[PDB]
């Protein structure tokens, strides 16, 4: 029921998708582990908020059979709430670096100028990626599957009830309900990533249609690959969770930054995407794996 | 109740444990941990175990052993466990050189003892931070829970040694008997390759008597009625389980090495010569 350049879209959205997810994290290798003045005190408390909504258990499943596991320390008031966070600069830079090589396939994205393909990915890395973390998140126990590595949602003695407080996890509980396909979700991916708003960009009304046209494959998938009339909104609900997600990207990232001036735990790759220190010399990193 | 020369011995062994021992396993640091077939296939499933570390900041590090393939995972732990006995048996060391009674003998003759006793003792200072009810050895900032098993205790008790620990941790021993203890089996005069077995075998039973004294200046209830000779029935029992277990590590050896440099010192079959690492720990000073 598309049309066959809908069709090609979504062959080379899901080609691409293929070719840049590794979705075992087989390839997410040698990553750091958890060894074994009043407004600077400010800056301090909100930091301590930020860390304390996301804490998750590591779990690592070896070879042989065992299992290792790192269950994350309480609150105590000092540097031990930033224990995990160089793993997790580890692995969303492993991310990063495949949503990078994502975007590289799609043909429309290549065709644009490279200061607004820095900035598209810029203000969408995020966003692609808790995409990407959705599909291997199981919501009967809120853990983030990610090949030998979990990460189990610590129960923080509220209940399900406290967590979805949290907007981060609240998104993943709803958007792994809609029970979406590999497609719709490649789909999101690309209208999150041609955003025609992002900071930077010049090609505004090029990058508006490219997105237009992404949603209408959407729409018309949902259309014509679902029983009409349950799915009558399906579309529609998809597209609140994206600005919803464009949302959460903004608060997470002044989150991200908030923790990385009083404990510095970026990679140079991520302190180009939060700004820490002309677009392609402020992004000379991002600039080269682009230009490969 | 003590003559003098008895309270004066319980009191140096009491002072050597407090200062030899490190219960919190603190400066215990630097350690590996994980990342004939038949009869030690059995023998290591009986005391499987896993590990948790628990960090300064709170955090827990926990390692589930993998389940028996048949493989070699069966020796995965080994590793550390090595380093955790020489660990302990550093501080086994330690605890003999500053008795007064230890370090006056030939240097060969303290050699040899520390080779005959070394896992005696260690097996004694274990049980003091068994957890019975947990079944687990709770090594300060380590620890180490027996993993389950089909029949429960009766199918572990099947195991030796841990049916020494959970027997051992029934008759709720004082420190001063613990530390006793220590001494007798230390002080052990038909020891291989013992030439001063007289002057062992007088020091000994000056230790038991000791023993045997406080028992009865401090035990009265019925519970602890024969408890001295069965202390002494379950140091016949620990040696024998030494036996066993050191002839148990050596096969595990052969097929698999995981020795640390001292324990190789140890299993090895001049006596200053063949144990030059243990010969240089007992010169250095505490
Ligand atoms: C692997 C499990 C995924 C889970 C799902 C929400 O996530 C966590 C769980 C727990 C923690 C945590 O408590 O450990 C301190 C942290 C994160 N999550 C990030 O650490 C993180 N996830 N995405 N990003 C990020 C990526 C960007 O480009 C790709 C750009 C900006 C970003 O953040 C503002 C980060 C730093
Ligand atoms: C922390 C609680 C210790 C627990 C109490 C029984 O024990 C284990 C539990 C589990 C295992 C295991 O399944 O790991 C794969 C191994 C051991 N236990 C030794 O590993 C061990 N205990 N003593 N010694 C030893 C020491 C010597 O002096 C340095 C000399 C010879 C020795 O052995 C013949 C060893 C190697």
């Amino acid at each position: 029921g598309l049309t066959e350049e809908q069709r090609m879209m979504i062959r080379e959205l899901m080609d691409a998708q293929m070719k840049t997810f590794d979705t075992t994290f087989s390839h997410f290798k040698n990553f750091r582990l958890p060894g074994v003045s009043r407004e600077e005190a400010a800056k301090w408390s909100q930091v301590r908020k930020d860390l304390c909504s996301l804490k998750v258990s590591l779990q690592l499943r070896g070879e042989d059979g065992s299992v290792w596991n790192y269950k994350p320390p309480a609150d105590s008031g000092g540097k031990e709430i930033f224990s995990l966070l160089p793993h997790m600069a580890d692995m969303s830079t492993y991310m990063f670096k495949g949503i990078i090589s994502f975007a590289k396939v799609i043909s429309y994205f290549r065709d644009l100028p490279i200061e607004d393909q820095i900035s598209l990915l810029k203000g969408a890395a995020f966003e692609l990626c808790q995409l990407r973390f959705n599909t291997v998140f199981n919501a009967e126990t809120g853990t983030w599957e990610c090949g030998r590595l979990s990460y189990c949602l610590e129960d923080t003695a509220g209940g399900f009830q406290q967590l979805l407080l949290e907007p981060m996890l609240k998104f993943h509980y709803m958007l792994k309900k809609l029970q979406l396909h590999e497609e719709e979700y490649v789909l999101m991916q690309a209208i999150s990533l041609f955003s025609p708003d992002r900071p930077g960009v010049l090609q505004h009304r090029v990058v508006d249609q490219l997105q237009e046209q992404f949603a209408i494959t959407l729409k018309s998938y949902i259309e014509c690959n679902r029983p009409q009339p349950a799915h009558r909104f399906l579309f529609l609900k998809i597209m609140a969770m994206l600005t919803e997600l464009r949302s959460i990207n903004a608060q997470h990232t002044q989150r991200a930054l908030r923790i990385q001036d009083i404990h510095p735990f970026a990679t140079p790759l991520m302190q180009e995407l939060f700004g820490i220190t002309s677009l392609t010399e402020r992004h000379k990193i991002l600039h080269r794996l682009l230009q490969e």
